[PDB]
């Protein structure tokens, strides 16, 4: 199928954010920075560490396979460079909605200057205690003036298609999103089946965006700007950098159908206060 269509557009998408606050980080530390990537996953945001120039990455997910495979494809950079430096790494296998990632660390009382957490912060929305324990974990640990990045669904756009829909489903042939009922979105538990056709079939959890913002606060956090990925996109192509990396990373025009399924997502940003 065309699923690289639709990862690689989304690894541009992340490309984008993690670089851009990557710059401001700089601006500022071009000394040692330090990204925890929250639900690494299996590594697909290592590379942009790379290319980021970062010094220090803490990866962690909750799955330790995934961790696994994030340490081995990190070991493979590692094993062979035109480059001499790259990023040391630290490997975590954690629920960040329930464990202190403090109490993982090599260095408890270390610091980040980007929590990166891509398409993960929603599952931590299964409870309050797990949605603030992520966030903690994203940002209890940020330097004043680290940045938490993310990517998550826009809970508008998947409430607004629920309500257009006549069933509590709905989608394309790319995906499917079913609502276990209509008019029902707690701001925790409400849970719903994501199905990403060949890519992921997981519960996930509906994150009432003014209600991440809210929660942030708890940690000094302030939003820098929340952005559909349509508006993410149509103001990120402007800048021809990022045109340019989309047409080299991309595979192509995405589909319609592809573009309704990414359509669903938000890019966040938080800025550690002073
Ligand atoms: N409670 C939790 N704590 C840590 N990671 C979690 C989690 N719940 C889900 N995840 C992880 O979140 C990831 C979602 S997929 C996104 C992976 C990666 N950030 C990327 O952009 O490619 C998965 O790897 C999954 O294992
Ligand atoms: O583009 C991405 C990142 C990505 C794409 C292909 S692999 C990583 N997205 C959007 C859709 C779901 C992805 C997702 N969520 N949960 C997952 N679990 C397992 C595997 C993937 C998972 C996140």
């Amino acid at each position: 199928s065309r699923i690289f269509y639709l990862r690689n557009f989304n690894n541009w998408m992340k490309s984008v954010l993690i670089g851009e606050f990557l710059e401001k980080v700089r601006q500022k530390k071009k000394r040692d920075i330090t990204v925890l990537d929250l639900g690494c996953g299996k590594g697909g945001d290592l590379l942009k560490w790379k290319k980021g120039r970062i010094n220090k990455l803490v990866c962690t997910d909750i799955a330790d396979v995934s961790v696994k495979q994030c340490q081995q494809r990190y070991e493979d950079m590692k094993n062979r460079r035109d480059s001499e430096y790259i990023f040391s790494a630290e490997f975590i296998t954690a629920d960040s909605s329930k464990e202190l990632l403090i109490d993982k660390f090599r260095d408890p009382q270390m610091c980040f200057d980007i929590c990166s957490c891509q398409f993960v912060c929603h599952y931590s929305f299964e409870s309050y205690e797990q949605a603030d324990m992520m966030l903690r974990n994203a940002c209890e640990r940020l330097s004043p003036g680290g940045y938490f990045i993310g990517t998550t669904p826009n809970s508008f756009e998947l409430i607004r298609r629920l309500e257009a829909s006549e069933t509590e489903s709905f989608g394309n042939e790319i995906y499917t999103v079913k609502f276990q009922k209509k008019g029902d979105y707690p701001l925790f538990g409400c849970k719903y089946d994501f199905n990403l056709e060949g890519v992921v079939d997981v519960p996930e959890f509906l994150v009432y965006f003014p209600l991440l913002n809210e929660m942030a606060k708890k940690y000094n956090m302030k939003l820098v700007y929340k952005k559909t990925f349509l508006e993410f996109y149509e103001e990120k192509i402007k800048n021809n950098e990022n045109k340019m990396l989309l047409k080299r990373m991309g595979l192509g025009c995405l589909s319609k159908s592809e573009w309704e399924a990414t359509s669903i997502y938000l890019v966040f940003a938080f800025e550690k206060q002073q």
